[PDB]
């Protein structure tokens, strides 16, 4: 027995309201994976030298990332440890909402998540249960050379070391608690901090007329939008992996920058939000229609549809 949700069955609607994502907790992960309830792993952004060689250190200074999905119970336990109550509809990693939201854009990227409603809180928890080639290293390396740790109050490329923000964000009728990795911060951490946060990306530069470039930027936007990240800073590199150009974007500016280039068919920020809000309402309706602790999988395998299965 399958339940299916059609991207294209969603009528043209007004873009749903989305609240300013509010940080309710944060934590750091040491290089050794120790989970610390502090900001010791929040780094500051500082522009690296132009023509930096992103190959430097690959592979002998590269500690490849863990490469196993993290259970979302980590985040539930963080909130429990700090005595924060979960009064929302969804609890998951930011990147798993990005996957739902951007699925219309990415027929090639197939994924599967696991959902269970928590019996005490009633929130729907979602996780994966199921990245270190030279291309990804350039990404990790750009993050490394573009950041500065806290020093006053306190090289190898260790993507396992991370800072994480946990936000409350409302998308239409769905209240979500989302945990996501924050690459660094623009200035002193305050007022809600997320607009101060920065996402770092590395990419070849293509014109905005290029459909692939637009799709990539839309995914950049979606990711940072879901965590309230104020800035996305792109290190443009050439085919040799040399840093050529720094581009500082404000997240809210990406939908504006792309407006003159969308073709009449294209997926737009507003269309993506409309569909996402319908998908979330559908997931919620389907799950709540059962007793808590019932396990489901949410799958996308190409085409136009999400499929929710009850696990037995
Ligand atoms: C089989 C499998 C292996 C995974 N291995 C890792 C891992 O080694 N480290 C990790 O942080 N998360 C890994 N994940 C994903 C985590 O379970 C979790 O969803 C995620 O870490 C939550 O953090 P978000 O900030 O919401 O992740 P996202 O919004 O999805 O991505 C943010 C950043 O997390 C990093 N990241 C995300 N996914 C992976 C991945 N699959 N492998 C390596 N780095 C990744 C990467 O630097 C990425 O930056 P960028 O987008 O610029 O490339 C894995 C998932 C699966 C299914
Ligand atoms: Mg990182
Ligand atoms: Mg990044």
């Amino acid at each position: 027995m399958l339940r299916e949700f059609s991207f294209y069955d969603v009528p043209p609607a007004h873009v749903p309201p989305v609240s300013e994502p509010l940080e309710i907790a944060c934590y750091s992960l040491s290089r050794d994976r120790e989970l610390l309830l502090d900001d010791s792993k929040l780094s500051y952004y500082y522009p690296p030298p132009l023509f930096s060689d992103l190959n430097t250190g690959f592979p002998n200074r590269f500690h490849p990332p863990k490469s196993d999905p993290d259970p979302i119970s980590i985040v539930k336990d963080v909130l429990m440890t700090k005595g924060i109550q979960m009064n929302s509809s969804f609890l998951t990693w930011r990147g798993l909402i990005t996957k739902i939201m951007c699925a219309p854009l990415d027929p090639r990227n197939h994924w599967e998540t696991y959902l269970v409603m928590d019996p005490t809180s009633g929130i729907i928890m979602m996780e994966e249960r199921t990245n270190q080639d030279r291309m990804c290293y350039w990404g990790y390396k750009f993050e490394a050379i573009s950041t500065l740790p806290e020093i006053w109050d306190a090289q190898d490329v260790v993507p396992d070391e991370q800072y994480c923000s946990i936000v409350k964000i409302n998308i239409g009728k769905s209240k979500l608690i989302l945990a996501g990795e924050v690459d660094c911060i623009w200035d002193k951490k305050p007022e809600n901090p997320n607009l101060h946060y920065v996402e770092l990306k590395t990419s070849k530069k293509y014109p905005l007329e290029n459909y692939g470039m637009r799709k990539k930027l839309l995914k950049y936007w979606a990711q940072s939008f879901l965590l309230g990240i104020g800035r996305i800073i792109i290190g443009f590199r050439d085919d040799n992996g040399i840093l050529i150009e720094m581009k500082e974007l404000f997240t809210h500016q990406i939908p504006k920058m792309l407006r003159p280039y969308f073709k009449p068919n294209d997926w737009t920020p507003n269309r993506l939000l409309v569909v996402l809000e319908h998908a979330l309402e559908w997931i919620k309706q389907t799950v709540k229609q059962h007793p808590p602790s019932t396990e489901f999988t949410l799958s996308y395998t190409g085409g136009s549809k999400l499929v929710l299965r009850q696990i037995i």
